């Protein structure tokens, strides 16, 4: 009943990469344009069989479709929600960031996707600008669940023990501890997101002791990048967020309660 147009013809390359390649993969009849992850498995199954699997639960809005897999020999093919806004990362002014109201919308879509991972158990474990992918209505995505995992199953929250994301975004607790939970860890990783877009800049290398940046943060010495650049309301959100101890740190539902979070900025819509 439909006609010819499941054909996927490979446009142009969307970037690298590590794992391999990203196309933009149009389809001739529809003109319906998908993203088109590439990886060689030459170049262990786990990483990826475990990456089309969590792909295979997710659906909403704040979070890259999938659309489907390819085996082909010895080349899997993942068939992606194209976002032809590129990454968060590309809007961030180095030293500047962005206009607060940009920012502020972003995070509330971020966790809006992130609400929605945790609730069907889900973790992606390294959150940062680059793994988040924008629309054609600069529409917030998070993509790349190679390193996702599920933490709750049959309503049993099973601990992580394994260190994995990217230093920078990485929380105190999973450089310290043998186990740990894993929504604390996803939270830091918004609040070191939420941090590079108001200031354009990171702070700190790592959340270790060994660490004068990050020392200069467990003592309050705001007055010093990035911190000075960022405001009292969304600094007094992220005094909350990046709380060394895990079980201190504030979750996702009292973040919807703060006062930034809720501030009126932006107006609606620049059309309509
Ligand atoms: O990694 C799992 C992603 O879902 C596959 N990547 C994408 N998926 C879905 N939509 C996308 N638009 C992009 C993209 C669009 C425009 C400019 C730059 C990037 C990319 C992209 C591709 C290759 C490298 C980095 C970013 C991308």
């Amino acid at each position: 009943a439909v006609p010819f147009v499941e054909d996927w013809d490979l446009v142009q390359t969307l970037g690298e990469g590590a794992y391999g390649e990203v196309q933009l993969a149009v389809n001739r009849v529809t003109e319906e344009a998908v993203a088109v992850k590439i990886v060689d498995m030459k170049r262990c199954p786990e990483n990826i069989k475990k990456e089309i699997c969590i792909n295979k639960m997710l659906n909403h809005e704040n979070v890259v479709k999938f659309y489907g897999h390819r085996r082909e020999g010895n080349i899997q093919y993942l068939f992606l929600e194209y976002c032809s806004g590129g990454e968060l990362f590309d809007r961030i002014e180095p030293d500047i960031g962005m206009p607060e109201p940009d920012a502020q919308r972003f995070f509330h879509q971020l966790m809006a996707g992130v609400v929605y991972l945790h609730g069907i158990g889900i973790t992606h474990r390294d959150i940062k600008p680059e793994n988040l992918l924008l629309d054609e209505r600069d529409n917030l995505k998070i993509s790349d669940f190679g390193l996702a995992t599920v933490f709750r199953y049959n309503n049993r929250e099973r601990l992580l023990n394994k260190m994995c994301g990217t230093l920078p975004y990485v929380a105190p607790e999973l450089l310290k501890r043998r186990e740990f939970h894993a929504e604390p860890v996803d939270v830091w990783s918004c609040g070191i997101v939420l941090t590079a877009m108001l200031a354009g800049e990171l702070p700190w290398d790592q959340p270790s002791d060994s660490c004068q940046e990050y020392s200069d943060w467990k003592e309050k010495k705001t007055y010093l990048n990035p911190w000075k650049k960022i405001d009292s309301a969304p600094l007094a959100l992220l005094h909350k967020i990046l709380v060394e101890n895990p079980s201190a740190r504030i979750t996702i539902p009292d973040i919807k309660k703060d006062r930034w979070y809720n501030k009126p900025l932006k107006k609606g819509a620049k059309r309509p």
